């Protein structure tokens, strides 16, 4: 037993490791979206950079879980980072729709972890999730939803002019 | 009944007073460690100053509970501050081990208070503990654990050179 | 065929994708080393931060290959990022030895890619590898070798004082 | 034989002169595109200025070959600069398509020169081409390809609004 460990359930420790992996998975998916929008036959640079930024943010989320694990006396256990679900992302609307679903998947995992922490009476873990993850998730989901509404308004997927306009005025 | 009092259970009010006393007790223990390491036959000034800083921090924790009590309309009730468990602290490793146990004792009391606040449906008290106490406790416990690992690596208690090196490069 | 593609062999495109994956694998291995040295029972913070920095550098190397692929009109294809070979890294010497071998593995892959680029008469790819990868590899290998020599001089793995001294004066 | 001449094959000297001429030809083509987009019945000023900038860049490329020739002890031999293939350039998409093909033609000539330099075992000439020409070519080709993708997305050649938008947000 780690000398620092106090009120940290084995189940929570394991769930933190799984959450870390999911953050890394999300990062990798966003990196794929970056590379797609940087393709010469796609060429939406501001969209690409948005997803690149998101990729870096997700990596930061993962690293914060690593630090958390050690602070509580848990042990970081890593697993493979699975490649993204797709190799190409269609267009800005399709990519944003996938990003929304990804963000909701990550959010659900965070909420499930919060429920576990609650069940195990771990207020430190609850506080950590609330203060460092849950509000950022809601903000990101709202931003992506707002983008999707605008992409639909702009006539995506069919309206190429609309897609250009979004890249030039929304990101 | 205090004109400001709302959703503040008598049990929580009493537990806040006991928590205040424990913070003062912790402060006093750290002050003893400061004085020990400042002895001419001990003479580890950086270690002494670390514990002096910790003593002041614990006093601040106590004063914040006093302010909290009044904000909620509870009444501060003071008890004797018991002298520390020991009059001399052996060496840096022994002192750090005692500090770790002290920090875990304080942490357990904070967690118990959080559980009481939860049982009494007092989200303000829960928030206060989470935002002002629980993360600082985890950080401090991790720091002391890290120090202990390094002191053991440096050959404490036997290795006087190791102890000197710690004082000169870790604190 | 991509409108930008010129003098870019399919074999080189595929090898760039595999190289990208290897950079990501190296990044992930370094992230594991960071987490290990941040453990409360390991607690070598400067060593941990060295490996964290290395992890970020490797990720940058991977992203540069993504950008390269697109610049040439190749298509980024991602695969799983395999978890590191180990879950725990022993001590500073063992970790540095693994880092040296990892760096040499990455270097060999870069040299193999340079040989392929040479065989396919692709001077742009040769230049890219020489200007952006090969010298950094040699520098990193030399730095790690130098560290290993010093860790051995300091009596690793047995000499805990030596390990402490390295953390405090070399990184 | 020039007193400075060393390891500089006659074939390479001649090929450098031909490369110089091609750079001047490219410059002149871009100058024609500038003048076209500055016409009152075309009036896409940002597009015109892009091509004017490209024209100046190509002239700089030519002058660098002149300096190179002298540095190696070769002799600059000039030929007529042929007028561009066209007198009018249709629209932004047509001009960009011609620019892409021009850039690929120049790139192929640079790659052919690099192959000659390799065959004649001239590493100085290889280095010069790699460090001063080949990466700039790849960057320029990618930029123009990206523009073409966006012009097609914007409905060129038919969509005049799309063409206006490109001029106002892409260049
Ligand atoms: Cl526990
Ligand atoms: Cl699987
Ligand atoms: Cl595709
Ligand atoms: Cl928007
Ligand atoms: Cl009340
Ligand atoms: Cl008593
Ligand atoms: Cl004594
Ligand atoms: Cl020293
Ligand atoms: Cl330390
Ligand atoms: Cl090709
Ligand atoms: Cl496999
Ligand atoms: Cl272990
Ligand atoms: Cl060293
Ligand atoms: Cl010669
Ligand atoms: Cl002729
Ligand atoms: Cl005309
Ligand atoms: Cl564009
Ligand atoms: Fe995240
Ligand atoms: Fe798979
Ligand atoms: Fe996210
Ligand atoms: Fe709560
Ligand atoms: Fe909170
Ligand atoms: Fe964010
Ligand atoms: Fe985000
Ligand atoms: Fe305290
Ligand atoms: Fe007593
Ligand atoms: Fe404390
Ligand atoms: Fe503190
Ligand atoms: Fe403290
Ligand atoms: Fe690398
Ligand atoms: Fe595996
Ligand atoms: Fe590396
Ligand atoms: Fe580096
Ligand atoms: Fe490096
Ligand atoms: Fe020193
Ligand atoms: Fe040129
Ligand atoms: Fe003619
Ligand atoms: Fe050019
Ligand atoms: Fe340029
Ligand atoms: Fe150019
Ligand atoms: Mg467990
Ligand atoms: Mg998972
Ligand atoms: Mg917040
Ligand atoms: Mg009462
Ligand atoms: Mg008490
Ligand atoms: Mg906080
Ligand atoms: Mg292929
Ligand atoms: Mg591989
Ligand atoms: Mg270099
Ligand atoms: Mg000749
Ligand atoms: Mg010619
Ligand atoms: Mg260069």
């Amino acid at each position: 037993v780690s000398q620092v460990r106090q009120n940290y359930h084995s189940d929570c420790e394991a769930a933190v490791n799984r959450m870390l992996n999911l953050e890394l998975y999300a990062s990798y998916t966003y990196s794929s979206m970056y590379a797609f929008f940087d393709r010469d036959d796609v060429a939406l640079h501001n969209v690409a950079e948005f997803f690149k930024e998101q990729s870096h943010e997700e990596r930061e989320h993962a690293e914060k879980f690593m630090k958390y694990q050690n602070k509580r006396g848990g042990r970081v256990v890593l697993q493979d980072i699975k490649k993204p679900e797709r190799d190409e992302w269609g267009n800005t609307l399709e990519a944003m729709q996938a990003a929304l679903q990804l963000e909701k998947t990550v959010n659900q995992a965070l909420l499930d972890l919060h429920k576990l922490a609650t069940d195990k009476v771990d207020p430190h873990l609850c506080d950590f999730l609330e203060s460092e993850y849950l509000e950022e998730q809601v903000k990101d989901i709202k931003r992506i939803g707002d983008f999707i509404t605008n992409l639909k308004r702009l006539g995506l997927p069919e309206n190429g002019m609309g897609e250009y306009l979004f890249d030039k005025h929304s990101v």
